[PDB]
C-alpha cells in the first residue's frame, strides 16, 4: 500500500512604511508629432499608432506579489 | 489500497503605512500632433489610432496581488 | 509499502522604510518627432508606432515579489 | 538777389508675377510650455508674458516699399 | 546774384517673376519649454517672456524697397 | 555772381526670375528647454527670455533694395 502527508506551512509578511509620498510627475509626448504620406499601396493588412498612446503612471501607497502552486499526482 | 492527507497552511500577510500622500501628476501628450495623408491605396483591412488614446494613472493608496493553485491528480 | 511525509515551513519577512518619498519626474518625448513618407509599396502585412507610446512612471512606496512551486509525483 | 528752381522727377516702377502661390504653414509654439514659483519676493515691478504670443503669418501676393523725401530750406 | 537750379531724374525698374511658389513650413518651439524658481529676491525691476513668442513667416510672393531723398540747403 | 546746375539721370532695372520655389523648411527649437533656478538675489534691474522667440522664416518669391541721396548745399 502507499500513504502520503502533504501539510507544508507559509506564515510569511511584507512591508511598507513611508513617512510622506508627493511630489510625482509624468509628462510623456511634451513635443510636437508630425507625419505626412503620399502615394504608398499597401496589398495586405495595416495597423498604425500615432501621437501619446499608452502612457501609464502607477504611484501605490505599497504594491506586492506573491505566487504559490502545488501538484501532488498519482498513477 | 492507497491513502492521502492533503492539507497545506497559509497565513501570510501584505500591508502599507503612509503618513501622506499628494501632488502627484500625470500630463501625456502635452504637444501638437498632425497627420496628413495623399494618394494611398489600401487593398486589405486597415487599423488606426491618432492622439492621446489608453493613458493611465493608478494611485491605489495601497494595492497587493495573490495567486495560488492546487492540482490533485489521481488515475 | 511507502509511506512519504511532506511539511515544510516557511515564517520570512521582508519590509522597507523611507522618511519621504518626492521630487521625483519623468520626462520622455520632450523633443518635436517628425515623418515623412512617399511611393512606398507594401506587399505584407504593415506594423506603425509615432511619437510617445508605452513609457511608464511606477513608483511604488514599497513593493516586492516572491514565488513558490511544489511537485510531488508517484509512478 | 538769390533765385532757386527744384523740379526733381521721379517715374520709377516695381513689380511681382506668380503663376500660384499655396500650402504654406506656420506652427509656433506646437511643444508644451510650463512655470513654477515658490517664495519669490519682489520689491519693484514686475512685467511677465507666458505661452504663444506675438507670432506673425504674412503672405501677401505682391507686398512693396517706397520712401521719398524733400527738403527745401533757406536762410 | 545767385541761382541754383536742381532738377535730378529716376526712370527705375524693379521685378520679379516665379512660375510657383509653396510647400514652405516654419515651426518654432516643437520642443517642451519648462522653467523652476525657488527663494529668488528682486529689488528693482523685472520683465520676462517664455514659451514661443514674435516669430514671423514672412513669404511675399514679391517684395522689393526703394528709398531716396533730396536735401537743397542755402546760406 | 554764381551759377549752379544739378540734373543727374538714373535708369536702372533690377530682376529675379524663378521656374518653381518650394520645399522650403524652418524647425528652430526642436528638442527640450529647460531652466532651474534657487536663492538667487537681484539688486538690480532683470530680464529674460526663455524658449522660441524671434526666429524668422522670410521667403520672398523675388527680393530687391536699393538706397539714394542728393546733397546740394551753398555757404
Amino acid at each position: 500500500s502507499v500513504q502520503i502527508v502533504y501539510k507544508p506551512v507559509d506564515l510569511s509578511k511584507v512591508t511598507s512604511k513611508c513617512g510622506s509620498l508627493g511630489n510625482i510627475h509624468h509628462k510623456p509626448g511634451g513635443g510636437q508629432v508630425e507625419v505626412k504620406s503620399e502615394k504608398l499601396d499597401f496589398k495586405d493588412r495595416v495597423q498604425s499608432k500615432i501621437g501619446s498612446l499608452d502612457n501609464i503612471t502607477h504611484v501605490p501607497g505599497g504594491g506586492n506579489k506573491k505566487i504559490e502552486t502545488h501538484k501532488l499526482t498519482f498513477r
